[PDB]
């Protein structure tokens, strides 16, 4: 196969909280501490420059922002799928809807997400460090 063919998982570890980002079969997403979560393996993959998409491994669904906010996630890849990927003081990441571009992927200190327009750019809530899935 040529470069590039076998994708390599990722977990986003949320400051706000110390959760694993986590998308459930069902579209759900949320947050968890338990690291041997098989639905915490992401691949962030990159599209344009700056520009990830977010898909997790077991649940094969895409992250998506929807336009009220929410965060979900759905099997066949949208414009609400790519996020600007921004390396931040502090060595995380955060992730910032392309369609919807004041709002950000966010969990709150419960692990459960944050609605898009209560996000903003000096938040914990959406800070994210890429950590090995190995």
């Amino acid at each position: 196969f040529p470069p590039g063919h076998f994708k390599d998982p990722k977990l986003l570890y949320c400051k706000n909280g110390g959760f694993f980002l986590r998308i459930h079969p069902d579209g759900r997403v949320d947050g968890t501490r338990d690291k041997s979560d098989p639905f915490i393996k992401l691949q962030l993959q990159a599209e344009e420059r700056g520009v990830v998409s977010i898909k997790g491994v077991c649940a094969n669904r895409y992250l998506a922002m929807k336009e009220d906010g929410r965060l979900y996630a759905i099997k066949n890849v949208t414009d609400e799928c790519f996020f600007f990927e921004r390396l931040e003081e502090n060595n995380y990441n955060t992730y910032r809807s392309r369609k919807y571009p004041s709002w950000y992927v966010a969990l709150k200190r419960t692990g459960q997400y944050k609605l898009g327009s209560k996000t903003g750019p000096g938040q914990k809530a959406i800070l994210f460090l890429p950590m090995s899935a190995k």
